[PDB]
RNA sequence: GCGCACCGGGGA
RNA sequence: AACUGAAGAGUCCA
RNA sequence: GGACUCUUC
């Protein structure tokens, strides 16, 4: 309070335009110390230096003493004047924020120049009236930030002490138009001695003021010497000549020292594989191949689902008595033996249960009641009974016939004799099974069909929900051997008509064991898998097929492969079925590195560290046999021999490379993936120096010393000139480099086209809260005694790991490892001291049970466990939905976050604000082969990086060569890539090594302080370097946490050590940084260091650099030896295209080019940037984002694009499911993969959704499309061609009847008879009537009958749980997203509807529970089987069901059912209605071709297929710039036509045209049509579509496919609407042409232009507002009056649109009218 | 026969 | 009681 | 405008 108003006081006075109209005011402010005077003062303030730009906007003369109109005049009260001549201009000012007040305002203004318009028009002089009314209290005479803090306190004023109004509350209307990174200023700064030492470091030795002659001086003597100690051998070269012939035989013998063999021949491998594991031995083996047991199990399965759950183990024995019984009738009255495996019969949950054991048990039971108290005969009669009536209770249906429960004395001779169910959880031999392995061929498919059955049993063995597990199998060590199973669960297969049973014991998603079984030889074999990586082979085995047949015809035509074809076929489809059987992380990252091999393979010069970057880390067989056959098939395909097609060669390999997408992304183990990635973030700074262990918010003196002592080591690189020479692998950047950028960055060498940058604080884009908002995940800060915690306790973390070892030794240890030994007495030592829940290691024990006393003192695992985390989770929109709720303005944009919200820091240091410091988190990625550490920081890290984001990707924008943020720049790299290969010139196929892990903010900093971007004002230039040296400062201190699983490993891996309960003494660096601290006593929770920007935090600033060195680089080459270079960079990847100069070189003098090439690695290292292994030069291919491109051909990733539709895609409805599929299939299209491949694909997800069972609509996928159904159509065009085939006959007369009527809507005929008629009501006679209107025979009666049976008719579907119209809220949505209150519902509808989607079961399974759940919702408030809604429409009369031979099901529903009773009429929906609703909307959206008549291709001409005649192709489109309708036509249009409603819910929130339309829209039609159709019936949105439309990607089709496609054919204004505004506005009232009036009119862009090309072009869009003058246009105002622009009572200007017939409805509707028009008729002649 | 950071998973 | 920062495209929803 | 899914870095 009494604070601030001294701040502003000071801020006031400090800050201010030096105007002596200001000046007055200013005064007056400073000495009001009343808080209403000060206000009041403040507003007025405002007010004038408001008003005094707009003056200054519109060329008016301010009335600074008030001069009423009688003073001038004679020279109510203006705020303007320009009375000169004849022409008087009376400007008048106001700062209103809301739409509603600002008309009244703009009226009152009006009405006020109005009433004396005609009293000094009269006489001599005519008045112009002129109105500025503004939306803000903007105020640019301020500086900006300034703006923002005046503004708060003004405020706060009034809303804390005047508390005795709400009217002027533009004070909450926040007055900023920057980025937000000024209002560093608002905070106080306290940046001592450290910042200083640090700015000196990036200012010390460094020239950065060089001319281009110093800096071409200093560069070709950095060459002359890296020459000459590159050919003496003291510089180590890194770049090595591609032999083919050595890179093969490198290739070879890759694993030789690893054991692997030599070589081998086809006849060996295939008999390895065919045998290498219990999956393998089985797909090729030589398997050699109604009752009322399943009623009961049918319906004791859903007895127990909706009882009681924790079924005792007396009630499940019931329902194995039970099914005994069903089996024994079946035996006796039918004669069957299914439902059983041996002696064991399948039970209620997938039992596997005994017969011996079963009858065992009951023999004890009855026993229990002889002493209990009719007989034994009657008593367990009675316990059936008793059971069978409370089962029936819960309220038969399927068929039970009861007289199968009579007596039980069939059980006591019901005897059954066979075979016994085991699993082998150690290896048993391949001599033990009991099939003829390796019979099955490999020519056919069924292996890729034994793997989808029992694929498919293993992704159903996740669905058995666990139950009480009675009568254990083995005890002691027995239990993990051949283990007698007497009570597992199993499911059951089929293959070739032999019954399979998968048996396992464990029911979830973990790894287990399974034996596969079978009736006749008990078992047949066992394994361990992990069900979840088992699941793209279902039903896939006709799609795998395709795939490596296409992939083969690529390479048939090699007469010099002629005779080797049938074993590249076997080696390929070898390679398939071991990746899909055994689905290794291993194996994907081997089949990964390929393409690098390939690519170096074609290419010319490659890293000499290239093979050692391809070798992969092998473990099983199956891995060294997949490397065998990869070798074999390599060896055969890339021979010495063969020669030709060469392309279609490199397509192969580098497809079956991308096989390794066939292998799921998520992670085989979570741990050692985590552990992995925190080893991967912590050894470079141990190399380096810095970890900075434990680091604080207020950081200790040892820390910044330590920090600016490790700064200093980063820029002391050496380079070519030291004794040593250059030495890679060193992170750091040099200094005459560094000094070498940055002088020629500042000399206009680098980037020249002589170059003007402009102030990247201004050009910043600034962002909402919304552009921050996700469901992604935020870490949240602990707090307690009001300071955050950043430190893990090592008393509770001992203790915890404590607990866990204990609960691992009772599992595991305590049942073997021979109880009398040293580890099992450690171990029970260590054990009994945990309570609560159910040598040197004398004095480490002694520590132990000290530490573990204390905790158990304090509290008993739960608490303990939650009270050791330091850190906790939310999602992005949780945490600033609680954000808002703190601030106090209407926009929510980042800067109201950061700087002037409740909880925003208030003062800053260099080394983080108030708030504590930036701290990010880190977690792990599941991606394809890699691991990637991710980093979570908190709510306010994530706004402030934003803003350096923010700041530099402005920066990256102004320079050209950066394809990070711009698509342009990425499709100009793609052009010259392609041009590039085409002349065969040089390609460098660039990518760096550790982007993240090397590259930190203090090289960033030092590159910033160095650079100079406006070098015309230099006082703002540094002011705005030096906000982000603060902001990059603050990330120079980050704290990045240690995840909480990873330190608790390692605290019981260093229990376990002390103990000495390990076998080895081998330890990582990361096990020794981590027990060194262990030992001295503190846990290492947070680390901080001087490297690691972040991987992908920093990435538009990691950008701009690699632009900036890269360029640096490029020019250093050019001026050392001719030629020149071309690079595109994407922040870690860059192709470089070389001259043709330098591709000469590379043939005149191969030892130069090298020398250049080692010249460009060391230049990219002494900037710090290594360049990868995998980085390739070369004359073949290209490369740049997995993009490749070869010469004479396109190059397609088939298996990438056939593998991403195979997985189990998180999905959760049926028709999502449909949806997602048709999209990954229009990218596989879109990228090079066959049609025919797609049908499939499309098949195999019908097929999965049939297996669900669910009914397959015509509204779920189109299993027969073209090529044009792709390129030329969209979804809706698919679900058209999709019934025009299911019925074709009736499909002809609704489009004719189509074609008749969208031609006449278009031209806005017949839109009563279609509007407000039949587009509402009972579909049918609607049909009816439109086709009798049109003169089109109307549909037949048979042709209404069609169907399709709508499950979600009367509610979406129920799916389980793990655990106004449309047009309006859209147009609200998007206005309102800007706003606080606005942002807030957004962010709670979304908070919520995330909170429900995540507790639903997503995937194949969480599909199939929910379709066999109550998930169809009945007409009035039940739920129903879909089961129960398919018997209602089988018992219903007339309903026929019909199917095409997919299996697409439409129905015949009678039109009389619907009125005769009928509860499943409601669920059916006409098909003709939906075919005319979805071929409307797509006529609009597409075009008006799809209306046209289908006609099929007829092509005939005996053509070669030619499997590579790839051609791009681009969807043929109609209306590109015509029916561009935008949000502002529906707004119009919607104002226009429903006034109320537009102006309850979008007026208020509409800004930036704040209501000026003038009455002169082009009253579109067609348009005002859709907005009435849309506001009445919300079941079809036709507005949506208008603003939809085609992109004009291209489509890599084959050119035989194009030729069998059908056929079908039947068929500027936002500028004009801009110059119709101002032709018609001018007769009314005559208005001042400035920047203000002009840009104030709705339409307007954001020299054709003509009349005022000069302005708008770069006048209007520079920023200056000034008058149009006649001076340009070829310091007096131009008046606009009526039809032509005035200077002093002659028309020097005239402008005029092209007038048409619509065109003058609207001037003749506008409500003196006679005369507006005889001066318009006179205007049009010239 | 899985995981394969020595450490986990593999019958309530 | 775990999975980020961006780029492109598509689908759905109100 | 939000959500979701694929590919890329
Ligand atoms: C911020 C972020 N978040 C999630 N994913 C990210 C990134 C970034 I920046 C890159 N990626 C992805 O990581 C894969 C390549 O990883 P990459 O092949 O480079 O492994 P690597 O160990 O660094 O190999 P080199 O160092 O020898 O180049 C690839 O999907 C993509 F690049």
């Amino acid at each position: 309070m009494e604070e601030d108003i001294a701040y502003v006081k000071d801020l006031v006075s400090k800050y201010l335009v030096d105007n002596e109209r200001l000046s007055r005011q200013k005064l007056a402010f400073l000495v009001q110390t009343e808080p209403r005077m000060l206000l009041m003062e403040g507003l007025k303030l405002l007010s004038l230096c408001i008003e005094v730009d707009s003056c200054n906007a519109n060329g008016c003369e301010h009335n600074s003493e008030d001069k009423s109109v009688e003073k001038i005049l004679h020279e109510v009260v203006p705020d303007g004047y320009k009375l000169t001549g004849n022409v008087l201009i009376l400007l008048e000012c106001f700062v209103r924020s809301s739409p509603a007040n600002f008309e009244q305002k703009y009226i009152e203004d009006l009405k006020k120049l109005e009433q004396l318009r005609e009293d000094l028009k009269s006489v001599d002089i005519n008045l112009i009236p002129l109105i500025d009314g503004r939306t803000s209290f903007y105020n640019e005479q301020l500086p900006d930030w300034v703006n923002d803090k005046l503004r708060d306190t003004l405020f706060s004023l009034l809303r804390y002490a005047q508390e005795s109004s709400r009217l002027c509350e533009s004070l909450s209307m926040t007055s900023g138009r920057l980025s937000g990174i000024e209002s560093l200023n608002t905070l106080l700064d306290n940046r001592s001695d450290h910042y200083e030492e640090i700015i000196a470091l990036c200012h010390q030795g460094i020239n950065n003021k060089l001319t281009a002659h110093e800096v071409k001086l200093q560069i070709e003597e950095e060459y002359q010497v890296f020459r000459n100690r590159l050919r003496g051998g003291e510089i180590k070269c890194q770049f090595m000549r591609v032999n083919k012939d050595h890179l093969l035989s490198e290739f070879n013998k890759l694993y030789i020292d690893d054991g692997v063999v030599v070589e081998e021949n086809l006849e060996q491998l295939t008999h390895q594989f065919k045998r290498a594991s219990p999956i393998l031995r089985f797909l090729y083996s030589d398997i050699e191949g109604e009752h009322q047991m399943q009623c009961w199990r049918s319906f004791l399965n859903k007895v127990k689902s909706l009882r009681i759950l924790n079924t005792r183990r007396k009630l499940l024995l019931i329902f194995d008595t039970l099914i005994l019984l069903a089996s024994k009738y079946d035996h006796i009255k039918q004669g069957c033996l299914q439902g059983w495996l041996g002696s064991c019969f399948v039970s209620v949950n997938d039992r596997l249960v005994s017969l011996d054991s079963t009858k065992r048990d009951l023999k004890k039971w009855i026993e229990r009641r002889q002493q209990v108290e009719l007989s034994k005969n009657q008593i367990l009669s009675s316990i059936i009974q008793k059971t069978i009536k409370r089962a029936t209770a819960a309220m038969f249906g399927v068929d039970m016939s009861v007289i199968g429960l009579d007596c039980y004395d069939s059980i006591m001779n019901f005897d059954v004799t066979g075979v016994t169910p085991t699993i082998s959880y150690q290896k048993s031999q391949e001599e033990t099974f009991p099939y003829a392995m390796g019979v099955v061929e490999l020519s056919e498919t069924t292996d890729l069909g034994r793997l989808s059955s029992l694929s498919l049993a293993l992704i159903n063995s996740m669905k058995t929900s666990s139950t009480v597990k009675l009568r254990q199998n083995e005890f002691g060590a027995a239990r993990y051997q051949v283990v007698r199973c007497k009570e597992a669960y199993c499911q059951e297969f089929l293959l070739d008509g032999v019954k399979f049973q998968l048996v396992y014991q464990k029911t979830g998603e973990c790894s287990k064991c399974y034996a596969i079984n079978n009736d006749k030889v008990g078992e047949v074999c066992s394994f361990y898998a992990d069900p979840k990586r088992y699941f793209p082979a279902i039903f896939s085995a006709e799609v795998l097929q395709a795939t490596v047949d296409t992939m083969i015809t690529w390479i048939k035509d090699c007469n010099e492969l002629e005779k080797e074809l049938t074993h590249i076929k076997l080696l390929t489809k070898m390679i398939l079925v071991l990746i899909l059987a055994h689905p290794s992380k291993r194996s994907q990252k081997l089949l990964q590195n390929l393409r690098y091999f390939i690519m170096a393979y074609v290419s010319d010069y490659h890293h000499v560290d290239l093979m050692d970057k391809i070798k992969e880390k092998l473990i099983t067989e199956t891995e060294f046999l997949l490397y065998k056959l990869i070798r074999a098939l390599i060896s055969l395909i890339l021979c010495n021999e063969v020669k030709s097609m060469m392309t279609n060669r490199f397509k192969f390999i580098l497809n079956v490379s991308y096989m390794c997408h066939f292998i799921t992304k998520e992670t085989p183990d979570r741990l050692t993936d985590q552990i992995k990635c925190f080893e991967k973030f912590l050894e470079p700074k141990i190399e380096f120096g810095h970890v900075s262990v434990n680091p604080a918010d207020i950081a200790t003196e040892e820390e910044l010393m330590d920090m600016a002592y490790h700064a200093k080591k980063f820029l002391s690189k050496e380079g070519c000139t030291a004794p040593r020479g250059p030495e890679y692998k060193k992170p750091g950047v040099s200094k005459k480099f560094l000094s070498l950028l940055t002088s020629s960055f500042n000399n206009g060498s680098l980037f020249k086209e002589k170059k003007e940058l402009r102030d990247p604080i201004i050009t910043s884009g600034c962002a909402t809260a919304l552009d921050l908002a996700s469901n992604k995940s935020v870490v949240v800060n602990k707090y307690t005694d009001g300071s955050r915690v950043l430190n893990y306790d090592f008393n509770k973390l001992t203790a915890l790991a404590v607990t866990q070892l204990t609960e691992v030794f009772s599992r595991k240890g305590k049942h073997l490892l021979n109880r009398q030994d040293y580890e099992y007495k450690v171990q029970q030592a260590m054990s009994n001291l945990v309570l609560g829940s159910q040598g040197s290691a004398s004095l480490y024990f002694d520590q132990l049970r000290e530490t573990v006393q204390k905790i158990v003192d304090q509290y008993d695992t739960g608490k303990l466990s939650d009270d050791v985390r330091i850190s906790e989770r939310e999602s992005n929109s949780e945490a600033l939905s609680k954000a808002l709720s703190l601030t106090n303005c209407t926009t929510a944009m980042l800067k109201n976050l950061c700087f002037y919200s409740q909880e925003s820091p208030q003062s800053y240091n260099s080394v983080g604000p108030d708030t504590g410091r930036l701290k990010f988190s880190l977690s792990y990625k599941e991606q394809v082969g890699g691991n990637r550490e991710l980093y979570i920081g908190d709510l306010r890290t994530k706004m402030f990086t934003r803003l350096i984001e923010d700041y530099f990707e402005a920066l990256s924008l102004q320079l050209s060569g950066s394809c990070l943020n711009n698509e342009k720049e990425f499709e100009n790299a793609i052009l010259s890539m392609k041009l590039n290969v085409s002349l065969a010139h040089v390609s460098y196929s660039m990518d760096h090594s550790k982007w993240g892990p090397m590259m930190c903010p203090f090289l960033f900093l030092a590159v910033l302080q160095n650079l100079i971007f406006l070098s015309k004002d230099l006082q703002a230039d540094i002011k705005g370097r030096d906000y982000l040296s603060t902001l990059l400062t603050w990330h120079m201190h980050k704290m990045v946490e240690i995840p909480f699983n990873v330190v608790s490993a390692m605290m019981k891996s260093f229990i376990k050590a002390q103990l000495g309960l390990r076998k080895s003494t081998s330890q990582s660096i990361t096990e020794d940084f981590f027990y060194s601290n262990f030992q001295v006593g503190v846990v290492p929770s947070h680390v901080s260091s001087i490297l690691d920007m972040g991987q992908g935090i920093l990435h538009n600033t990691s950008d701009f650099y690699a632009l900036i060195s890269e360029r640096f680089i490029n020019y250093a080459i050019s001026s050392v030896c001719g030629g020149s270079i071309d690079a595109y960079t994407s922040s870690d990847d860059q192709i470089s295209l070389f001259n043709q100069d330098l591709t000469d070189l590379m043939q005149r003098d191969p030892e130069e080019f090298k020398t250049l090439l080692e010249f460009h690695y060391y230049m990219s290292n002494q900037l710090n940037k290594f360049i990868s292994p995998k980085s390739v030069v070369g004359r073949f291919v290209a490369e740049f984002k997995s993009r490749f491109y070869v010469w004479g051909d396109e190059v397609p990733l088939l298996t990438k694009f056939v593998a991403a539709a195979l997985h189990n895609i998180k999905c959760k409805e049926p028709h999502q499911l449909a949806e997602t599929i048709d999209t990954i299939i229009d990218q596989s299209v879109a990228n090079g993969v066959p049609v025919h491949l797609c049908n499939l694909i499309q098949l195999r997800t019908l097929s999965l959704l049939q297996y669900a069972r669910y009914p397959i609509d015509p509204f779920l996928l189109n299993c027969e499309t073209d090529v044009k159904d792709w390129v030329d159509g969209n979804r809706s065009y698919r679900i058209m061609r999709q019934i025009e085939s299911l019925i074709p006959e009736a499909c002809g007369k609704i489009r004719s009847m189509l074609r008749k009527l969208f031609n006449k809507l278009k031209t806005g005929q017949l839109h009563e008879e279609f509007t407000t008629n039949y587009l509402s009501g009972e579909h049918v006679s609607s049909l009816k009537n439109l086709c009798i209107i049109l003169d089109v025979d109307p549909p037949s009666e048979s042709d209404l009958e069609f169907s399709w049976l709508n499950l979600a008719a009367y509610h979406p579907l129920r799916m389980v749980l793990r655990q106004i119209p449309t047009i309006v809220k859209t147009i609200q949505n998007k206005l309102s997203s800007t706003f606080t209150r606005g942002a807030q519902k957004l962010l709670s509808e979304a908070i919520n509807k995330s909170a429900f989607q995540s507790s639903i079961a997503s995937g194949f399974v969480g599909l199939c529970r929910t379709l066999g759940s109550k998930c169809v919702r009945g007409p009035n408030k039940e739920n129903l089987y879909i089961k129960s809604i398919q018997s209602l429409i089988s018992n219903t009369q007339g309903i026929e069901l019909l199917t095409n031979n997919h299996g697409i099901q439409y129905w015949r529903v009678p039109l009389n059912l619907k009125e005769e009773k009928i509860s499943v009429a409601g669920y059916f929906r006409p098909l003709l209605w939906d075919y005319m609703c979805i071929s409307l909307s797509t006529a609009i959206e597409l075009g008006a071709w799809v209306l046209g008549e289908p006609k099929a291709a007829k092509p005939l001409e005996f053509f070669k297929h030619n499997p590579c005649d790839y051609f791009p192709l681009k969807p043929t489109a109609s209306k590109l710039l015509e029916d561009r309708v935008g949000v502002n036509h529906i707004i119009h249009s919607l104002r226009r036509l429903y006034p109320s409603m537009f102006e309850k819910h979008i007026l208020p929130f509409m800004s930036d045209l704040a209501s000026t339309k003038m009455k002169w829209s082009p009253r579109i039609k067609f348009l005002d049509l859709c907005v009435a159709l849309d506001v009445n019936c919300e079941a079809l949105s036709l507005v949506s579509h208008i603003v939809k439309w085609k992109r004009e990607e291209h489509y890599i089709v084959l050119s035989s496919e194009l030729r069998l496609s059908h056929s079908r054919s039947h068929e500027s204004d936002a500028v004009d609407n801009f110059m119709r505004q101002i032709y018609f506005e001018s007769y009314v009232r005559s208005f001042v042409a400035t920047t203000r009036t002009l840009g104030s009119f709705t339409w307007f862009p954001h020299q054709r232009l003509g009349p005022f090309s000069s302005f708008v072009e770069k006048v209007i869009y520079k920023g200056i507002e000034r008058p149009m003058f006649k001076y340009d246009l070829m310091a007096i105002p131009l008046v606009v009056h009526r039809g032509g622009l005035w200077e002093c009572n002659k028309r020097l200007a005239s402008f005029s649109p092209v007038l048409q017939d619509q065109d003058l409805e609207l001037f003749v509707r506008e409500v003196l009218l006679i005369g507006a028009l005889s001066a318009m008729m006179l205007d049009r002649l010239k």
